[PDB]
């Protein structure tokens, strides 16, 4: 498959002059997925692939310019590579690669249901087999950082405002979109002017039968990360005002 993973990066227009892109691009990338890109590179999504924004064990994120609804937009490529308990139990999903692919549309799904909501997501475009694009948050090809990235830079902006602003997502999300994002963290937070949540293809309705210990879970883990930066907030009153109790 190594022919085709460097024929396709010579479609895809990634070159060697592009920094460690090309290396990076056919280590973690396979021929199929690459055929992908090129085929939503011709259905007119994608005009450029660009740099490598995250490699990870589960997925890899790229930027790319591209058009959607008639106009150019600057594009995350999430690609997953070819989640149990987030499955099953979900049952809008009719249950090793057919897998991939509906957690895949599991996430595409869940941002625009978390976008039809009001959370702040990024804006969902498509999604073909493993690949899901979106809206790219940052500027000039660089991520806007996850609140982890942000680190002490957060003691000089106003935290008791990112705090609420989380919690007013959380609580859209629950009482409006009916889910459970169940990876709440700083890892899945980026913030630029406001929080955006990020990574959802484990996310569940209110149907699953451990949604609300997923959201027990994800309200410890904000309220665990803000109180590093002097926001206090209580487990039982951060609660009641997600689930509108
Ligand atoms: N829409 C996006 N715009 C810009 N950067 C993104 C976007 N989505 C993800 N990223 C970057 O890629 C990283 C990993 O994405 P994520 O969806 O958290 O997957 P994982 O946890 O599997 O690596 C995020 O932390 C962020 O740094
Ligand atoms: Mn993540």
């Amino acid at each position: 498959d190594l022919k085709k993973i460097e024929s396709y990066l010579d479609k895809l227009r990634i070159k060697e002059k592009d920094g460690e892109e090309r290396k990076i691009y056919a280590e973690v990338l396979d021929g199929r997925t690459l055929k992908t890109l090129y085929k939503l590179s011709a259905k007119g999504y994608i005009t450029a692939m660009g740099g490598v924004i995250s490699t990870g064990k589960e997925a890899n994120v790229f930027y790319a310019d591209g058009v959607f609804d008639g106009k150019p937009v600057a594009m995350a490529v999430k690609i997953y590579r070819i989640m149990d308990e987030y499955l099953y139990g979900d049952e809008r999903f009719d249950m090793p690669k057919e897998k991939v692919f509906i957690w895949t549309e599991k996430e595409f799904r869940n941002l625009e249901r978390a976008k039809e909501a009001g959370v702040s997501v990024p804006q969902p475009y498509t999604y073909m087999k493993n690949v899901l694009l979106m809206e790219f948050i940052g500027e000039d090809e660089l991520p806007a950082p996850t609140l982890v990235e942000l680190g002490r830079e957060l003691k000089e902006l106003d935290v008791e405002g990112i705090f609420n602003d989380v919690v007013e997502n959380v609580k859209r999300l629950y009482q409006e979109a009916e889910l459970v994002h169940a990876d709440l963290s700083e890892y899945n937070i980026m913030y630029i002017d406001k929080v955006y949540f990020i990574d959802m293809g484990q996310a569940v309705t209110l149907r699953h039968p451990m949604a609300e210990s997923y959201l027990e879970r994800d309200v410890r883990n904000i309220i665990r990360f803000f109180s590093k930066y002097g926001v206090k907030a209580d487990f039982e009153e951060m609660l009641k005002e997600v689930k509108g109790e």
